[PDB]
């Protein structure tokens, strides 16, 4: 009732990474914390930086307990990710909200039946240009990837004008599988 916490459909983990050239590119990913609840999560969300005041070359992801942020997981080497590019004009104006409503599609399971393919989400904080984008685990599957792509562009409120990519992993790894 009054006490106890609202769990989410998933335990989600957050990432942090840092570009340091010192480092390879998986010894600079670094896990920060988990939650399972609302409270949890905006525990974690109001304790930590806006992406749009970190450092350029630092990502966020948050991706299912389980799952890491790397193309080789075996949940993301065989799927993709719906991108949103940034100009750098959007770093003020859109990149701590677009980011933040990614999070709630995550967290509140927003894609219906294919919540399951979501893998989880990325923000690259980068001086060229910001970019958010939400990883999902099949790129062949055309209805989950065109249905989460539908919903996704319009809670991020983006004008019909406005064209979104999807690229598989494999191809990022080495053009557009589909677009909305
Ligand atoms: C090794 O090279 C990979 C990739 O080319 C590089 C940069 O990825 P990045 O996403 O930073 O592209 P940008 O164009 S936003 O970066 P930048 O040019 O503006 O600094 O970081 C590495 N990288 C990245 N990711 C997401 C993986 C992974 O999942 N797995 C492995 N193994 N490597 C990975």
């Amino acid at each position: 009732e009054h006490y106890i916490k609202h769990p989410l459909q998933n335990r989600w983990a957050l990432w942090f990474f840092k570009n340091d050239k010192s480092k390879t590119w998986q010894a600079n990913l670094r896990l920060i914390s988990k939650f399972d609840t609302v409270e949890d999560f905006w525990a974690l969300y109001n304790h930590i930086q806006l992406s749009s005041n970190l450092m350029p070359g630092c990502d966020y992801s948050l991706f299912k307990d389980g799952i890491e942020p790397m193309w080789e997981d075996e949940k993301n080497k065989r799927g993709g990710r719906w991108l949103i590019t940034l100009n750098k004009q959007q770093r003020r104006s859109d990149l701590d909200r677009f980011w933040l409503e990614t999070l709630l599609c995550l967290i509140g399971e927003s894609f219906d039946d294919y919540s399951d393919d979501v893998c989880g989400a990325v923000v690259n904080v980068r001086a060229k240009g910001d970019k958010i984008a939400i990883w999902t685990t099949e790129c062949e599957n055309r209805d989950a990837v065109t249905h989460i792509g539908r919903v996704y562009k319009e809670r991020l409120g983006l004008p019909p004008k406005i064209v979104i990519g999807y690229q598989s992993h494999a191809d990022t790894a080495t053009k557009n599988r589909f677009v909305v």
